[PDB]
């Protein structure tokens, strides 16, 4: 057949004699979104002829038809379907009154079945592994936490199986992919803190420390500009072209910010209920509030022209495509106003679910406050960690404590909804509530893999902690090698997700073994 | 106008009343190609109102024009031009017998100013620098004589400002392009038996010096079909399109073999009119004369099926045409008889000038006798440095005569000609006057460049031997980061000799100081 991926065959046959159909269509995963025009099928010429005609509806989320006679501009029945992937549907509409009436010609295929039967046999190689071992400085909780952020990000940049969870949000909400960069940057700023704390304990300058962090900041800013961001598979690169934000940008500013800060503010770490490691660094809390009512000032209070004030929406078919070119609201127009068009992301997440035109950057300038508070609550989880490293029961008492009250500070916010509170989670717009929420998450993590790998040793972070290690090495070779073999190879077919699965495992298996054969021979790069 | 880089434009005015003209067109670097057809001029529908056609010809060579009535099928009149670049000429064909003239409207440009400006440039800052310094193991020559290939073919590669004397020659002959590759095989034999000397009398094991050998050829080799020859902006990877041979992959075979039988006859160095380096390896000299046999017998007398005997041409139109599909007689036959035309290099260099329809890889199968020969006739000169290392006459005097030698033997192959001796020189067959022209160019440089490096020490080999030191990154990486900025970037103009030049040199440049750099910081790769 003509099927892509992700999609089902749905044929509309019409009985009706005198009135001519229009099939709209909209998603569910849409909020507000406008109905668009599926397909038009014409009345039937004579009785028991019906004309037909065949669409293609997208599988991903659940479907809403509705058949509005396209000349009384009236609605003769609505559906709410979840169409399955490769199925063959045929829809009915005849009359005796109009009732349309939905049946499966060919059933559809299991397509989560490649996740379902790649995490079993994940999960058995884990029991016989651990069975079979039974038969037979440098904190290790941070270098597994770091690894285990690499590794999901390589999985999902190779594609992730094109499935649909493991690709970033359109607009609001979480899946997988939206986790990884907040823990990067929340590990960063717990890497700042340890590193500056030793640092110092050496008795080193400040003023070569900071020379070190103003090199650090701006190599990481010049690799992203130059090596990661442009696509060379199209052609030289241009000015007019560029893109000026990015991801190892966004590190590089956040980096300076908040290591000068903490230079800047440096304290030794003395020697218990106590809150000794927040009000020893009032400062810094201090100028984080600030920031923090900058952002929620500029995204609420600025006015955009041409859009509403407080604009938190996608803007396209969105929001009933009232406002078409409203991608981002104050976020948006600020880096339009600086950077311009061209020097931002061209594809912008929401391209496909609201059909936005314009150009918006994940990583732009007003979401860099919030990259900066992420990276300032790592930075308080490294403290808790050097503060009250004598007692572990301390440890995971603050862990807990700073969980809480950043879950809580999440519900109240997100209204525990995708798209229904004050500030819904947005990995596009790097909410309060996105922060608020992967801290959280950072911390649980942090909880649990604490005792388990650094107290006890239970575990050592296999194999986490090898890319861990080489962290920077790890990223940029593989945006370097991204179309390279064994990384991809032609496959039989594009429209698997089985074909792709396979391939993005191996992928993501082989920078784990790179990364192990670079910390078997002592090769570490830092920044 | 609409003139591409190294084109003239050439108008033809015809002022015959009765007779069409056929404008043929042929390249003087061409031995005996055909004539093509240029344009077809129509006749003069009345006296005084001449039809025009207009035409581009190629400027790089001598052109050969043929006028032909279409109708007798004779010649009206010959010309042999040299076209300059972006010229404006007008050619007029009139009666009283006919005669056709040639006439300048617009002068060209001299399209050679770059090369000549950039060479002044170049020799002005080596006089400055050079002046200003007075007012102010490890060989280090074979360092400086691979930084040296190296800096030519990252010059080469990256295009040569487009320049046809900085490409591969097209069939026969010898351009710039056509010197690096067997200087690299004839220093990687001197290495070879540089480093076995000093590992075997540092007491170690012959069979862990195997074990090394193989790891390397097979890392090299792989290297070479995986990362080098792939164009990946293409698409991934399939079997059916992979080119199996290369340039990485000529040198494992190469390396493999020739270090092996180094391995196999090694005797220490003992310690002057003698033969001793010759004499004391002749098991060698016998084996390595054996397979220049084969290569001569499967060369001049493998019979080729719908080919000539001992074919030495270009196929295409190249030899009045008659073997379109010959193109390189036995090295080609058996390349398609071994591996197939799917896995072999689809752009040779004769495509542009003998229009080849056929795919031919220059790195083929039979070649690698010649790259085996010339490897070890580098191996020889690395006998005479360690053999006769205490005194300086004798290394002289012997890279004197091995010059000599070779140079006579090359004068007796090719004839002094490009085309007309015995076995003309041929990147493409990797011939064995290709082989002993290139030998006694690296024995004559060898010569000037060990008394002045290595024993006055006038020199220390700068900038060359920083790369000379890191060939092998240096190599995988312009591989790797061709297209990447600052290496590549959108020109102005596509046609200018200028921007590409000053593009190509400044990658150049940049290449010496990462290597520079890498240097500086002790970091150095060994395959
Ligand atoms: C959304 C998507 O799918 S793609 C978006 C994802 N983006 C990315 O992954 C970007 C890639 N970023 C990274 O890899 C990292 O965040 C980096 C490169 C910015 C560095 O993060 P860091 O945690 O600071 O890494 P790094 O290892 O360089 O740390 C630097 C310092 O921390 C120290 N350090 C690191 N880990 C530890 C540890 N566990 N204990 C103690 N010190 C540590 C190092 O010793 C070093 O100190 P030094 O230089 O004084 O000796
Ligand atoms: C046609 C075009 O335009 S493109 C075609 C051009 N192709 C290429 O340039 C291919 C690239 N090839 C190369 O860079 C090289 O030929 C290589 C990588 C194959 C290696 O060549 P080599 O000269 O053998 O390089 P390398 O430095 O690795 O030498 C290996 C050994 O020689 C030793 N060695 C190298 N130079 C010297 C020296 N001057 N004195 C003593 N020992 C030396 C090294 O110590 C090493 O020994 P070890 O491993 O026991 O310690
Ligand atoms: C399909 O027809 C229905 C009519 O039942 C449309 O719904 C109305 O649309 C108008 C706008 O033209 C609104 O003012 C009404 O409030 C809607 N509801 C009703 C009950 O009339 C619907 O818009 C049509 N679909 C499309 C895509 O235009
Ligand atoms: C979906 O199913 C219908 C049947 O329910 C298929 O329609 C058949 O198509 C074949 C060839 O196209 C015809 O020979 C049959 O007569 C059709 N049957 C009916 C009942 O119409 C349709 O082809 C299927 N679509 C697919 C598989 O893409
Ligand atoms: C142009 O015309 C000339 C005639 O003077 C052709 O030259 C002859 O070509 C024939 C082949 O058809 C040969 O047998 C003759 O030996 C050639 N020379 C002479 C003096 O007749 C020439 O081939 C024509 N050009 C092209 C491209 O066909
Ligand atoms: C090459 O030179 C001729 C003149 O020798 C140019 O022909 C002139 O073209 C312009 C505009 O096309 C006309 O106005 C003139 O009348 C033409 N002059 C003659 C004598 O024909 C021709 O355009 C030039 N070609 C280029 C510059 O590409
Ligand atoms: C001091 C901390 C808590 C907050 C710092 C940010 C404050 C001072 C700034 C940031 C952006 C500012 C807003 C920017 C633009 C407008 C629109 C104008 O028509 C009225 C003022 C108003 C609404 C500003 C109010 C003050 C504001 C919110
Ligand atoms: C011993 C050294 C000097 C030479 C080794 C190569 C010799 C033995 C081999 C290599 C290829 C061989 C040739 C391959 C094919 C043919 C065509 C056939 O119709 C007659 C024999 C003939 C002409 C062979 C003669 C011998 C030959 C030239
Ligand atoms: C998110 C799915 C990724 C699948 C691959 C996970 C990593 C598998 C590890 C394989 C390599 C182990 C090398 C170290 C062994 C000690
Ligand atoms: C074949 C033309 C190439 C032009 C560039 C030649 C190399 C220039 C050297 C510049 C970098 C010097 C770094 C080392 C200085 C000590
Ligand atoms: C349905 O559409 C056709 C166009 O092909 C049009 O001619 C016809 O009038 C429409 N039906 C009605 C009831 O108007
Ligand atoms: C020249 O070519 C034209 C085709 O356009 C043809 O009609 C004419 O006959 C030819 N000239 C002669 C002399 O045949
Ligand atoms: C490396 C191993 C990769 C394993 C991935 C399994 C893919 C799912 C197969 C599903 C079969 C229907
Ligand atoms: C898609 C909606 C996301 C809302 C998330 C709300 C929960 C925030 C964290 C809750 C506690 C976390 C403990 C691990
Ligand atoms: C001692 C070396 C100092 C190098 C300085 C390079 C420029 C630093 C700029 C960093 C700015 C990043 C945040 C805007
Ligand atoms: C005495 C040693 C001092 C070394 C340099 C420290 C100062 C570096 C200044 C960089 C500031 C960056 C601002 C963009
Ligand atoms: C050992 C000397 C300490 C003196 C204070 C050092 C403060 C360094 C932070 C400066 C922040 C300014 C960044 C541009
Ligand atoms: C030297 C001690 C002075 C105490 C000052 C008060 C500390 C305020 C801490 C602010 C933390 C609020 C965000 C968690
Ligand atoms: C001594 C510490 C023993 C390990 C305690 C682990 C605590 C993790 C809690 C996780 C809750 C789901
Ligand atoms: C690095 C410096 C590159 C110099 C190359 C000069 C190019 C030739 C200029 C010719 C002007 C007409
Ligand atoms: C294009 C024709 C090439 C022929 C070259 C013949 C000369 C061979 C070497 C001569 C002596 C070299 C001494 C440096
Ligand atoms: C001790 C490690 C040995 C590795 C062996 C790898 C295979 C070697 C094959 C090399 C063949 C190259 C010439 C055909
Ligand atoms: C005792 C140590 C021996 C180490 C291995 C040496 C033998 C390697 C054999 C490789 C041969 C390659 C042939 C293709
Ligand atoms: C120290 C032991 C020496 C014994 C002879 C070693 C010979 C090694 C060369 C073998 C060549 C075969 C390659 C496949
Ligand atoms: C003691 C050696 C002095 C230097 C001798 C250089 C010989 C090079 C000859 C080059 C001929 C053109
Ligand atoms: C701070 C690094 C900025 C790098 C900007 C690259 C610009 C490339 C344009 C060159 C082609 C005209
Ligand atoms: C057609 C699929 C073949 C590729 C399989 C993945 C590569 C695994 C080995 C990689 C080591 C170089
Ligand atoms: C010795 C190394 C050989 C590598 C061959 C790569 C083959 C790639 C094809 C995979 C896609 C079907
Ligand atoms: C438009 C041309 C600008 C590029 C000039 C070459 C780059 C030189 C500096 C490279 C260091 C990163
Ligand atoms: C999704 C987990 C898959 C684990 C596969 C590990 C074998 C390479
Ligand atoms: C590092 C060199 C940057 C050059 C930018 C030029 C913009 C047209
Ligand atoms: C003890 C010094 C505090 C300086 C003010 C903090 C906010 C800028
Ligand atoms: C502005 C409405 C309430 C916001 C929730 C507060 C969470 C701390
Ligand atoms: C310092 C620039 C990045 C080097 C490329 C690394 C590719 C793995
Ligand atoms: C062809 C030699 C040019 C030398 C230029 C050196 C300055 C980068
Ligand atoms: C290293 C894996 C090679 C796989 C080759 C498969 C050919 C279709
Ligand atoms: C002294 C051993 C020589 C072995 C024969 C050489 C040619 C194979
Ligand atoms: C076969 C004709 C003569 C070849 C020249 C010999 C050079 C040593
Ligand atoms: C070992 C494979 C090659 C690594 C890439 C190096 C790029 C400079």
């Amino acid at each position: 057949a003509e099927l892509k991926m992700d999609q089902a065959l749905l044929l509309i046959h019409n009985e009706l004699l005198w009135t001519n159909l229009t099939v709209y269509w909209k998603s569910e995963c849409c909020y507000h979104c406008l109905f668009q025009v599926l397909v038009n099928v014409p009345q039937s010429p004579k009785a028991g002829k019906p004309s037909a005609a065949a669409a293609s509806v997208s599988t991903q989320h659940g479907s809403i038809l509705q058949l509005n006679d396209t000349l009384e501009e009236k609605e003769v029945c609505r559906l709410e379907y979840r169409f399955g992937e490769f199925g063959n549907y045929s829809l009915l509409v005849k009359n005796i009154e109009i009732a349309c009436d939905l049946a499966v010609n060919e059933d559809p295929v299991d397509s989560n079945l490649p996740v379902s039967i790649a995490f079993l046999i994940g999960l058995a190689v884990i029991i016989v592994i651990s069975f079979l071992r039974l038969l037979l400085p440098r904190l290790r909780s941070v270098d597994t936490f770091r690894g285990i952020a690499l590794i999901l990000m390589v999985f999902v940049n190779y594609g992730g199986g094109k499935y649909w969870y493991f690709k970033h949000a359109s607009w609001n909400g979480l899946t997988v992919a939206d986790l990884v960069f907040p823990w990067f940057v929340f590990i960063m700023g717990s890497s700042i803190f340890l590193s500056m704390t030793s640092i110092l304990q050496r008795g080193c300058s400040k003023f070569r420390l900071l020379g070190k962090i103003a090199w650090r900041s701006f190599l990481l800013i010049c690799i992203g500009i130059i090596i990661v961001n442009p696509n060379y598979c199209l052609g030289p690169l241009s000015w007019d072209k560029v893109r000026i934000p990015g991801v190892l940008q966004r590190l590089g500013v956040t980096y300076f910010v908040v290591a000068v800060l903490e230079l800047l503010f440096a304290k030794p770490v003395p020697e218990c209920l106590s809150l000794r490691d927040i009000t020893s660094s009032w400062p810094q809390w201090l100028l984080i509030l600030v920031l923090e009512g900058l952002w929620l000032g500029l995204t609420f209070l600025l006015p955009v022209p041409g859009c509403p004030t407080g604009y938190l929406g996608p803007g396209g078919i969105g929001d009933f495509g009232k406002y078409p070119n409203c991608t981002g609201g104050a976020a948006g127009y600020i880096d339009r106003l600086l950077l311009g068009d061209d020097h931002l992301y061209q594809h912008p997440s929401s391209a496909v679910l609201y059909h936005t035109e314009v150009a918006y950057d994940p990583e732009g300038i007003l979401g860099t406050i919030n990259s900066i508070v992420m990276a300032f609550l790592g930075v308080q989880a490294g403290k808790i960690l050097l503060y009250y490293k004598a007692r572990t029961k301390d440890i995971l008492i603050r862990f807990t404590a700073w969980c809480c009250i950043l879950g809580l500070i999440s519900v109240a916010l997100t209204k525990v909804s995708e798209n229904e509170g004050f500030i819904p989670v947005n990995k596009n717009l790097w909410s309060l509530s996105y922060v608020t929420t992967l801290s959280s998450f950072a911390f649980f993590i942090l909880l649990v893999l604490y005792p388990v790998v650094d107290v006890k040793g239970l575990w050592t972070g296999t194999p986490f902690f090898y890319p861990g290690m080489n962290s920077i090495l790890v990223y940029v070779g593989h945006e370097v090698f991204e179309n390279y073999f064994p990384f991809q190879w032609k496959l039989k077919d594009n429209q698997s997700h089985k074909e792709h699965l396979t391939q993005n495992i191996v992928a993501t298996a082989l920078w784990v073994l790179i990364a192990y054969i670079l910390y078997r021979k002592k090769i570490f790069w830092k920044i």
